């Protein structure tokens, strides 16, 4: 089938954050699913300075009043639609803020622009090409569907994904008259929100469908404590709402091949993961045993649980275990964690900053990592522990929740848990958890056991390309 993705960008080209990513990976995976995409992305200057031989296919004499070539290219492995709009996209740098940090009071006409002109093609303006479908990322195009909605043509499917849901494109309501809609788009079955302008909010009450990058984070954002204002919406539309699990590059990610850590292994030699053990101990300058060795590997804040975590070192220390951290973040965490290994020489060692070669060291050499994230989306960290044979222990939260098999009496029964998870996320199951862990680590036979079905885990791109490939049959109905 044909899809035509929207997003204000994409790796490699252009990134500022995971929607980059996912927006550059799902197409390349949905190949393998017999589904062509073709992504309509800004020509800003590093976009256009990285391509070779773009082919202007249309040209559109009137977006909110400005002109623009389409182009069309091939890079890295992606079928790409370049809208090489001067007036929008032609600036110095930061695709969403200006030379001094902040926002191009433009920002709105600039991706409205970016909006209208997929509509249009959507509608089937390019000759020789023309979607079954439209997929749209984040606000900078959600007004997609909008636009096709209100558009004379009828629309065709579209799925809208939320990524940051705390960037809605709230705009003041002087914007609306110069947004070429009609009237009564600014009701409350369009964009109008709280008598301002919101593009996501406008989207997800026009989009055929609605998905977010978990099942679990789809359901928490029909809550207050995560739909930040917009789960009224989004519970309205609940029945067309989705949760999908993001890939991760399991070809760099791969125990058996990665260049980046100490020794090679797989499910069927776990044996060489010590010598990942006794580097990563080195590497921190701690004592060199073998202790339950915890990790933790991300941004350190109130968000990932870390006020938590910087509270539970005393707690692993006293179990008998070790603890390495690296990550950045919130200055008093990163001082209350580097000042918690201060009084833990040899047992905690803490490297404040990025790392991301040491980063797949500690994957394969540590034992366990913990994220208490009070907040996730979906996330990275616990599928990389599976694939290299760290045993995750999570809070139950958004994707956390989703991807790991909680080592409860059942599916130690039937040998099919993979990890721990703890739900509240508080200190106390916090505790519990590492507790929980520590218990396991100290009977070899079953973890192992856990290591070697957690490696064995789908956890490819591909893999989610197929829920996305499905989910695209429905919409085309």
């Amino acid at each position: 089938m044909n899809v035509l993705s929207v997003s204000s960008e994409i790796y490699p080209l252009i990134k500022t954050g995971g929607l980059a990513d996912v927006v550059g990976a799902l197409p390349i995976a949905l190949e393998a699913h017999g589904v062509r995409t073709r992504t309509l992305i800004p020509g800003y200057p590093a976009v256009k300075a990285a391509v070779t031989d773009p082919v202007k296919c249309f040209e559109f004499t009137d977006l909110l009043g400005e002109k623009a070539d389409l182009l069309e290219v091939q890079h890295e492995r992606l079928d790409l639609l370049i809208l090489d709009a001067p007036a929008y996209y032609e600036r110095s740098g930061g695709p969403y803020l200006g030379q001094t940090g902040k926002d191009y009071p433009d920002n709105w006409k600039r991706f409205a622009a970016l909006s209208l002109a997929a509509a249009r093609i959507g509608a089937g303006v390019l000759p020789g090409w023309r979607p079954d479908m439209v997929h749209a990322h984040d606000w900078q195009a959600a007004m997609t569907p909008v636009y096709m909605r209100y558009a004379e043509t009828p629309e065709i499917p579209s799925l809208l994904t939320i990524h940051n849901i705390a960037f809605q494109g709230q705009f003041g309501a002087n914007i609306f008259s110069k947004l070429a809609l009609p009237a009564h788009a600014f009701g409350m079955e369009g964009i109008e929100y709280y008598n301002d302008v919101s593009f996501l909010k406008g989207g997800l009450q026009t989009a055929t469908a609605l998905s977010t990058v978990s099942p679990s984070y789809a359901e928490e954002i029909l809550t207050a404590e995560f739909g930040m204002g917009l789960e009224g919406v989004i519970g309205s539309r609940a029945h067309v709402l989705h949760g999908i699990v993001n890939g991760i590059d399991a070809d760099v990610w791969n125990p058996a091949t990665d260049h980046l850590i100490h020794d090679n292994y797989s499910a069927a030699n776990l044996k060489n993961r010590a010598l990942n053990k006794k580097a990563v101990a080195e590497h921190f300058r701690i004592d060199d045993d073998g202790s339950p060795l915890f990790c933790v590997i991300s941004r350190l804040t109130w968000q990932k649980g870390i006020d938590l975590m910087a509270e539970a070192v005393d707690e692993i220390v006293s179990l008998g275990g070790r603890l390495v951290v690296l990550g950045a973040g919130d200055v008093a965490l990163e001082g209350a964690l580097l000042a918690a290994a201060s009084r833990h020489h040899g047992r905690v060692g803490v490297a404040i900053g990025y790392n991301e070669p040491l980063s797949h060291l500690m994957q394969a050499g540590c034992d366990a990592i913990i994220i208490p994230s009070r907040f996730e989306p979906c996330g990275l960290t616990q599928l990389y522990a599976l694939r290299y044979g760290c045993i995750p222990v999570v809070a139950r939260t958004g994707g956390l929740a989703d991807t790991v098999i909680d080592a409860n009496h059942a599916a130690l029964a039937s040998k099919a848990a993979t990890g721990v998870q703890f739900s509240p996320v508080t200190l106390d199951g916090l505790k519990q958890a590492i507790r929980r862990t520590v218990r396991y680590y100290h009977d070899p036979k079953l973890w192992t056991q856990m290591q070697k079905l957690g490696m064995k885990s789908d956890v490819s791109w591909e893999k989610s390309a197929g829920l996305y490939a499905a989910l695209y049959s429905q919409l085309i109905s």
